[PDB]
This record gives C-alpha cells, sequence and structure tokens, in this order.
C-alpha cells in the first residue's frame, strides 16, 4: 500500500464529469474541476486542464495523469505551509500518508483548521488525535471515508485498508 493506492480506493475513477459528495463537478480520480453549478464551466475547466476539447470525458491515463499531478500538489501543500510542514516532519510513512489523504480532499486551507488535531498528532496522542479528527463535519458528512484515515492516524498501519 501506498498514497495513491489509498486514494484510489477512497476516491474511486470515474471517466466522464460527475458530481462529488458536496455536489461539485469533478472528475477522474477526485480531481475538483469547479465549485460552480455551471456544467459549461466544468467542461471549460476540463479542457483547460487536459489540453484538449474532452466533450466531459476523459481516458484512464489522461485521469492517472491529472491524479500524479493532484498528489504531487498536496504534497508541495503541505511542504509549504507552516503549520502543516511541522507536523508532516514528525510522522512515520504510513501516518504522513493520511496527512496527504485529508489535503488532497480538503485541501491546505482545511487541513491546518484542525488546529488541535494537529498537536495531538504532532504530540504523538494517537487515541486522542483521532477522538479531536471525529469532532467534525469532515467525519460527519464521510464517515466512512474518515474513519479510516482516522484509523490510520490511530495505528500507524494499513488496517482500514486491508
Ligand atoms: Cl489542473
Ligand atoms: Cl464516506
Amino acid at each position: 500500500m501506498n498514497i495513491f493506492e489509498m486514494l484510489r480506493i477512497d476516491e474511486g475513477l470515474r471517466l466522464k464529469i460527475y458530481k462529488d459528495t458536496e455536489g461539485y463537478y469533478t472528475i477522474g480520480i477526485g480531481h475538483l474541476l469547479t465549485k460552480s453549478p455551471s456544467l459549461n464551466a466544468a467542461k471549460s475547466e476540463l479542457d483547460k486542464a487536459i489540453g484538449r476539447n474532452t466533450n466531459g470525458v476523459i481516458t484512464k491515463d489522461e485521469a492517472e495523469k491529472l491524479f500524479n499531478q493532484d498528489v504531487d500538489a498536496a504534497v508541495r501543500g503541505i511542504l509549504r505551509n507552516a503549520k502543516l510542514k511541522p507536523v508532516y516532519d514528525s510522522l512515520d510513512a504510513v501516518r504522513r500518508a493520511a496527512l496527504i489523504n485529508m489535503a488532497f480532499q480538503m485541501g491546505e486551507t482545511g487541513v491546518a483548521g484542525f488546529t488541535n488535531s494537529l498537536r495531538m498528532l504532532q504530540q504523538k496522542r494517537w487515541d486522542e488525535a483521532a477522538v479531536n479528527l471525529a469532532k467534525s463535519r469532515w467525519y460527519n458528512q464521510t464517515p466512512n471515508r474518515a474513519k479510516r484515515v482516522i484509523t490510520t492516524f490511530r495505528t500507524g498501519t494499513w488496517d482500514a485498508y486491508k
């Protein structure tokens, strides 16, 4: 298991534009296109991302290319963020993947708002962090996914994904 396989499990793979859990236009492996309620706007963002007139459908390779780019940006956002970097540096390899997962889903800004959980993770207070992470809209809205990430932080193992 690795970050790529982990997120591919959490986000799935779709080759046509679809609406995410928040009702936003997305494609591929959780690649958000826009928060605009306009499909045309989504098709436009899509074509610009791919570099061709897609008509709202991409290929597998195309989805994977967006995904590599998105994973890279996620990590880079963490490393550039003053509140996130130190947490990330303190964690082991499995738990780093859980932090990337959250950043991919909610953006660096969203993640940095879990101040209190972040501090517990940095202190390596696993059970406490898990409890704090669960008191969030994130957990209430996408409970199965949040449970999987939380267990990852708690245990430092890939068991939730096995
Ligand atoms: Cl892009
Ligand atoms: Cl879920």
